[PDB]
RNA sequence: CUACCCUUGGUCAGGUUGAAGUUCAGGUAACACUGAAUGGAGGACCGAACCGACUUACGUUGAAAAGUGAGCGGAUGAAC
RNA sequence: GUAGCGAAAGACGGGUGAGAAUCCCGUCCACCGAUUGACUAAGGUUUCCAGAGGAAGGCUCGUCCGCUCUGGGUUAGUCGGGUCCUAAGCUGAGGCCGACAGGCGUAGGCGAUGGAUAACAGGUUGAUAUUCCUGUACCACCUAUAAUCGUUUUAAUCGAUGGGGGGACGCAGUAGGAUAGGCGAAGCGUGCGAUUGGAUUGCACGUCUAAGCAGUAAGGCUGAGUAUUAGGCAAAUCCGGUACUCGUUAAGGCUGAGCUGUGAUGGGGAGAAGACAUUGUGUCUUCGAGUCGUUGAUUUCACACUGCCGAGAAAAGCCUCUAGAUAGAAAAUAGGUGCCCGUACCGCAAACCGACACAGGUAGUCAAGAUGAGAAUUCUAAGGUGAGCGAGCGAACUCUCGUUAAGGAACUCGGCAAAAUGACCCCGUAACUUCGGGAGAAGGGGUGCUCUUUAGGGUUAACGCCCAGAAGAGCCGCAGUGAAUAGGCCCAAGCGACUGUUUAUCAAAAACACAGGUCUCUGCUAAACCGUAAGGUGAUGUAUAGGGGCUGACGCCUGCCCGG
RNA sequence: UAAGGUAGCGAAAUUCCUUGUCGGGUAAGUUCCGACCCGCACGAAAGGCGUAACGAUUUGGGCACUGUCUCAACGAGAGAC
RNA sequence: GGGAUACUACCCUAGCUGUGUUGGCUUUCUAACCCGCACCACUUAUCGUGGUGGGAGACAGUGUCAGGCGGGCAGUUUGAC
RNA sequence: UGCAUUAGCUAGUUGGUAAGGUAACGGCUUACCAAGGCAACGAUGCAUAGCCGACCUGAGAGGGUGAUCGGCCACACUGGA
RNA sequence: GGAAAACUUGAGUGCAGAAGAGGAAAGUGGAAUUCCAUGUGUAGCGGUGAAAUGCGCAGAGAUAUGGAGGAACACCAGUGGCGAAGGCGACUUUCUGGUCUGUAACUGACGCUGAUGUGCGAAAGCGUGGGGAUCAAACAGGAUUAGAUACCCUGGUAGUCCACGCCGUAAACGAUGAGUGCUAAGUGUUAGGGGGUUUCCGCCCCUUAGUGCUGCAGCUAACGCAUUAAGCACUCCGCCUGG
RNA sequence: UAGGAGCUAGCCGUCGAAGGUGGGACAAAUGAUUGGGGUGAAGUCGUAACAAGGUAGCCGUAUCGGAAGGUGCGGCUGGAU
């Protein structure tokens, strides 16, 4: 659920947070582990690159198993844990030799319970298969988009696409953002929700929190000078004296579309929201 | 030097309050409220080291091309 | 012959000299004492130590060093670095890109601020010392020495270019266990005071290492055995899932573990002169002086345990198990052997950065007694220093400091500055609130010393040993946290919710951030941004996400106009 | 041309006229607080109105308390020999 | 009559037989070309190269030319009395 | 007399234990013991008022006045000794 | 009033059965508005008191073996039954409540009011997750009408539906508090017991508890009540006395 | 002597009325201004309700509208077809 703490700060006033009831091994596993070094928006020449990414605590990578590669051999779910990478959680299968992997652990999902791949398995959650054998209408998560390449649509907490129909060689797929899809038959895609759903409504609380993930302040360009900005300067406060708002760098920033013409996914694309 | 950041290290006398939680019992009986023990949270409180720089006095061919004295803000954190 | 001579306590006697407020010795006095003390970094580079003249140097003299001469002076298998390991980065054969110059980037290299690695006690110089000397150890390598394993496949050994494990990691908090250090006392030693008394009396004291034998105080442990095998680019006899026997005992089975007793050491050293004809009686060749017993206890066990969210490097050294390979070893002794670089001195400063022997700045470690909660405060030990050239006399005015009759903000732009408040204990405490607070609200009272005592914390053995359980009875003063240190409060409005940030050097704020809103863009080689491009950030992310704009906790809300 | 300001506030960090008018506080009040509305020229995310707690913020009044003031001596340092 | 069919476009109302061959339109194919595309070897190595399967496809990308937009950035001027 | 738009009242209080001391009694006070005792039958508290005889009118059921006129209580500027 | 006993009507504990929409849980299927797709096709489809907004060239709807969703489930449906009341409805099952009759076995009145207290508590409203399929405040559009966006219409927001917290309110009214005796009838109907003929499951009739409809005496101001009293008596609580 | 014992006197601590504030609590009065109600005049506008009063009521509730009223959901007849 979501816990509420009691206003005994200024600072604590309106702060909630996850109990985390769901996670079961507070532990990661130790061969699945890899550096992450921040790179806090700084490019190869080594300048700010994106605004506002800054220091936050040190973590660690835990590979995924983004293609659900291993094939017709059942795995147990053993436990399901923390990630501070994503805001899914992740659950750990040890396939039936041993093989230890990670993947997303989707919303009812069990210590104990068994998961495969493969076009031989069935449908329920946790099953990884090619969209060709996935009936019209379920819900799917993690899907991929060109061939064993890996999942790489609706993979947040809480997010789900739906199978819609099926054209010669590819599937319908309504996505999480209203948006409606053609996607290759042979990309796979996992069975159910992602799991973790109450993310989107922990109030962080307090400006420090915020800092503990990373997040630099941003000023707006209103209360800066005209050589930053181009909302910049006027003597007191000043509205924006512009016919549209601006980027930093100039560019009309509130309702320009910004999609290029002429992508090679513009005829996949039958029908778009946001 | 200074502004951000990256990797890897370090430091923070002492006091005070007493969160989530647990547990027993005055009123107690459909325990149940509220009294007591426990527990130790916090960009909590007071305050040294440390970090700052609000008032003031003194300095102004200064001891000093930005300091000293007395007070003062922060002091487990968005700290140094 | 003006300003200034850079914070701080000195006085006298002796000495030395051509000449002394200055140099040296003495005695007394004083200052710092969580440091003006003691170490280690960085940095500086001979300033270090002896002699002798200083022509300059020093906000004097030389009759010192920071000029001269050498006389000089720095010693490591174990300390700190390299012959090890990797992070961030920096480079990078082939490769990609680019008018040129050049940019990027793969394996790989390099790269500590981290990981790994073997020594302590005493003696000794003008100048070095875990380096020299003496003792006792430890770690490697090489060669001889012997019993042992003896298809060399296997076999304890070899051993991957192989595997599995480990190394290997946050923050807070608690409860313990040990130990360092401090503490009182007759175990034992020295001395017996001149000014009145007392003589249980003034004190002091109790030792000592790394290594190696024994056990150990607590910690983690689905805790000990059988079969199979999509795998560990193949071998494994080792790593995982299950099916079972004592099962959840922790016996003690295991790994790891602070520490304690013996020997190291009847040696060193010892509060000791009791040892000199001497080394100027200081000094020492000889010869001993106790190793008691309480009291209460930082650092270590160990991020052990518990909790929490923000979810807390890597690689080698290392441990296993093997193909494979050979004979085949190793081990325990005896011998040899153990390279290079640093090492003097200053070092929170007269030696560094600041033009200066500058009231500044400068990372880490250690830190005794009283008082106290304390590393606060005041005094002090140890140790350092008397301030560093300036010194001797005695108005206005200026600056620092203290006091003030009566009055008490009348001052002034403004109670600016000062005064007042302050510690601990006990009683009490409003409006308003987001139920947390407000709050240490306000406001009251108490505090020394002696004796009873009934009795607490008990020092409990118990009154005795200190604070008291705190109650009675007294005594003194103008005053009892008798010094020093230690919140002034209330009522009412603006702005900003809050902690935070800001104009190094005239502005700390109502300005910026913020947690929340909302709008908008973006389906992934995402948009956005950097770049000529390659490359790259976003992101090893994927619409509960990411970029941009405006607003700014919370509560109640957010009306009209789409002509431009 | 498209519409002509809903709520809530209002001599405000916004009011020219202007020290606006009335009441409170003082012996005396241009500031302050409360009220009025004639809003030069407030007004709803360049947000409106309110608000406990918080502030080396701005502003007004009270108690403590005092050489701040009505309105002198002493100590050290500079100065003076 | 309010236009009009002799020759001739020649016809919407056309329906159409096939014709040397030429040039639009839209699909569909693969060899160009392209996948921060998958598996497999060099490899030591996921960069890169080659093989095989998949996607896409004469588009995209890039070159030359044209046209629009372009305080994002630049050089200037802001007459002169 | 009335109010629950007064419900929880008391702590020498509540009983007893010993000294008083009163013309006598004891919680009346003082040392002791248990929290008891008092309560919605409204203790507690508030507000109001000297009481009764008596008056007076009511069929009786009765209840309203007190200058009257008698009986009792309390008072003598206020508050104590 | 206290003291000693009993009886059972009244009540409870028995036994034989009837019914169901009585509360909390699991299944089976239908039909529909909405969507996406096939076929299909092209000019209108929807909406209108009157037309229009809209939805239409993408095939909008359409259309069926067949694809889905939201939510309930006409028929058995009733002056039927159950629940104190708010109420209760496709059902199959689970756990039950409770009603009622009959035999009346037993305890020997074991009762009623009902201040306190505890519950339920309809709808809307404060909020969560399925909710926005349909409906629908608020909002929107088109015109009518002399007047608009009103009567007309849809789209559509929470609210809806349900589960998860309640608030404590209705014409929650049978405008009749609850328990017991007695006084004209007829008339259906719900359950149990009683039968006469029988019926091929039906006619007539006793009774209980009720569900209803007409209707004396009594009643009130009259309405109207009269065995499912506002009549004739008893007990308790509560309430009232001009607006 | 007047020393003891006592007494006047002397001190020394228990309780005191009043006081002094001190905080409040409670009560009353007043307060620039204000906002609900009553009476009058109904000056004014509209016609909601009573006639199926031109588009039946009523309660609980909820929302908008200055108000009247508007709507919506449960329940009631104290209503026409």
């Amino acid at each position: 659920a979501i816990k509420k703490y009691k206003p005994i700060t200024n600072g604590r006033r309106n702060m909630t947070s996850l109990d985390f009831a769901e996670i079961t091994k507070t532990t990661p596993e130790k061969s699945l582990l890899k550096p992450l070094p921040k790179k806090a928006g700084r490019n190869n020449q080594g300048k700010l690159t994106v605004r506002h990414h800054g220091g936050g605590h040190k973590r660690q990578y835990r590979v995924i198993d983004f293609k659900r590669n291993k094939d017709g051999i059942n795995a147990k779910v053993d436990s399901i844990q923390y990630d501070p990478n994503r805001s899914a959680n992740i659950a750990l299968v040890v396939y039936a030799d041993g093989e230890k992997r990670y993947i997303i652990a989707p919303k009812g999902l069990e210590v104990g319970q068994i998961v495969e791949s493969g076009a031989e398995a069935d449908i329920k959650v946790g099953n990884a298969l090619p969209l060709q054998n996935i009936p019209v209408g379920t819900v799917v998560h993690n899907i991929e988009l060109k061939p064993g390449k890996g999942g790489q649509i609706a993979r947040s907490a809480g997010a789900s696409a739906q199978v819609l129909g099926k054209e010669g060689k590819y599937v319908l797929i309504r996505l999480r953002s209203g948006e409606v899809r053609m996607i290759l038959s042979t990309c796979r895609a996992t069975i159910g929700q992602v799991g973790n759903l109450q993310h989107e409504l922990v109030n962080v609380g307090k400006a420090g929190r915020s800092r503990w993930k990373g997040i630099r302040p941003t000023v707006r360009g209103s209360v800066m000078n005209p050589n930053d900005h181009p909302h910049g300067g006027g003597e007191g406060r000043a509205p924006i004296g512009r016919p549209s708002p601006m980027s930093p760098w100039g560019k009309p920033t509130l309702g320009k579309k910004t999609r290029r013409g002429k992508k090679s996914s513009d005829k996949l694309i039958v029908r778009g929201r946001k």
